[PDB]
């Protein structure tokens, strides 16, 4: 029979809505997953969103209680039905910080799991982020900048330095203030507190009000004593015990270009290179409104340092979400969304440092604004060939008609970026052409089965906002997918 949720309204997240699936089988056989826990309807930031996470230790069949490894506490986490009328549907939480659009990655060499998300200061999301990195240089060293509450609004005369100590940069001296690994604020070693906000509707009016509950004050919150520059940040935590415990929060977007408005994640999974001289490199897809649209961050030292790469010179700031697969020789093929009405592919022969021009992919119909996709390597040959799988909608209007494709890789006899071709030989229909189908993430489960976590609705449509239980999990055998329609 069926019968298919990981995250759902009423689970331990206390969220009624979810979006932006991520699904990843670990080298051990454990399977994990993540998604946005979108409390305030299915809206993008600005809102209140935490990153949810869950684990399966029976091969991706039974899923435990979800956890929230990236969370903010300025607004309460609760189950609330967001109005779906013509006016209220548009209403968003105004004053909350958020984590949005997750990426999971495993370093198989060290058995470390990384979870990434975009990290949005209170009231911010991509569309209203300010231009700039949010970091300053003090004596040539990058530090997160901070604005003190009694300084002028545009003045950021403070910085977070070693051990979370907050410095006054006009005198170069340590203050009595610091932040811990959540970026919560301390004064002379004592937790700073503020009241939590609640949210409730009265008709179509959204009331954001302080409660009596004290939470930690945090530099990402709307009226904290010190506050960050209001732009998009990239956050990461790692786990050496498959998500039992997590590290302190790393803000890894030190490299955010000063000309950029936002620089954010391509949701899904990252990749570790298996073959060739960059074997072991970890790479994570990004996009921006900047000098470049498509970009990546990579680490040659198992996660300690990250280098930013621009993949193009597009200043359009389209939603160029990408996912990455590896060819047998270790070169990379990236498949990305664009704002141009096709999925595009770009190639790299130097482990992701440089990339070819976009090739429009014509097997798949998509919309003008586009939809995220998922692409993965498969570990067993298919029809005697190395294979990749792609999941995406397939429709010119609307997010619908989801397919899983299988691509078979051949050496063309040519050189470099032209060395392989892919034959999209198979195409499996997940439901039917009229049924909603948006974001998705594939994984290869330990039994060679394919797992899929996906949005079973049109998450772009202003008429399908704020639907519950649309995030759906299914498993397939490879034979089932080998369809030729
Ligand atoms: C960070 C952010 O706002 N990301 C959003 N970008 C638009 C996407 C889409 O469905 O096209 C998602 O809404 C995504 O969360």
């Amino acid at each position: 029979a069926d019968i298919s949720n990981i995250f759902y309204a009423g689970d331990a997240t206390k969220s009624n809505y979810f979006r932006i699936p991520s699904l990843l089988a670990l080298d051990s056989g454990t399977v994990i997953a993540a998604a946005d826990a979108r409390y305030g309807g299915t809206h993008d930031a600005k809102s209140k969103i935490n990153t949810a996470f869950a684990k399966s230790t029976d091969g991706g069949k039974t899923w435990g209680q979800p956890t929230l490894p990236l969370k903010f506490d300025d607004y309460v986490a609760k189950n609330i039905d967001w109005p779906r009328d013509s006016v209220g549907k548009n209403v968003q939480i105004q004053g909350s910080a958020s984590y949005i659009d997750p990426v999971l990655l495993e370093d198989k060499e060290t058995h470390r799991v990384f979870l990434f998300a975009d990290m949005m200061p209170a009231g911010i999301g991509s569309s209203n982020a300010s231009v700039g990195s949010g970091f300053k240089e003090v004596d040539g060293k990058k530090y997160l900048k901070l604005h003190w509450k009694d300084d002028a609004a545009g003045t950021y005369d403070y910085s977070v330095r070693e051990n979370g100590t907050i410095y006054n940069d006009t005198t170069n001296s340590a203050t009595e203030y610091s932040v811990d690994g959540e970026y919560n604020l301390y004064k002379n070693g004592n937790a700073m507190l503020c009241k939590q906000y609640d949210y409730n509707f009265e008709g179509t009016k959204l009331l954001e009000t302080q409660t009596d509950t004290d939470v930690n004050m945090n530099v990402f919150y709307k009226d904290a004593d010190f506050k960050v520059f209001p732009t998009t940040y990239l956050a990461m935590k790692y786990s050496d015990d498959e998500g039992e415990t997590w590290s302190d929060l790393q803000i890894v977007s030190t490299f955010k270009p000063e000309e950029s408005k936002f620089l954010v994640l391509g949701p899904g999974v990252g990749k570790q290179i298996a073959n060739g001289e960059h074997a072991g490199r970890l790479i994570v897809p990004l996009y921006s409104k900047s000098s470049a649209e498509l970009g990546f961050m990579y680490s040659d030292d198992h996660g300690n340092n990250w280098t930013y790469v621009e993949a193009d010179q597009n200043t359009g700031g389209a939603t160029a979400e990408a996912q990455i697969v590896e060819m047998p020789d270790g070169s990379l093929k990236t498949y990305l969304r664009t704002g141009s009405g096709y999925i595009a592919q770009v190639m790299s022969t130097d482990g992701g440092e440089t990339w070819s021009e976009r090739v429009p992919l014509t097997e798949i119909a998509t919309t003008g604004y586009g939809t995220q996709l998922s692409v993965i390597n498969y570990s067993q040959p298919v029809d005697g060939k190395p294979a990749i799988l792609l999941s995406a909608p397939n429709a010119t209007n609307g997010r619908k008609n989801g397919k899983i494709w299988i691509g078979l890789i051949s050496e063309t006899g040519n050189s470099g970026k032209d060395k392989y071709s892919v034959d999209w030989k198979y195409c499996y229909s997940v439901d039917t052409p009229q049924m909603g189908y948006s974001y998705s993430c594939l994984t290869e489960l330990p039994d060679g089965e394919i797992g899929l976590l996906y949005e079973k609705y049109d998450s772009w449509s202003r008429n399908e906002l704020h639907l519950k239980n649309i995030l759906k999990y299914e498993r397939f055998n490879i034979d089932e997918l080998k369809v030729q329609p």
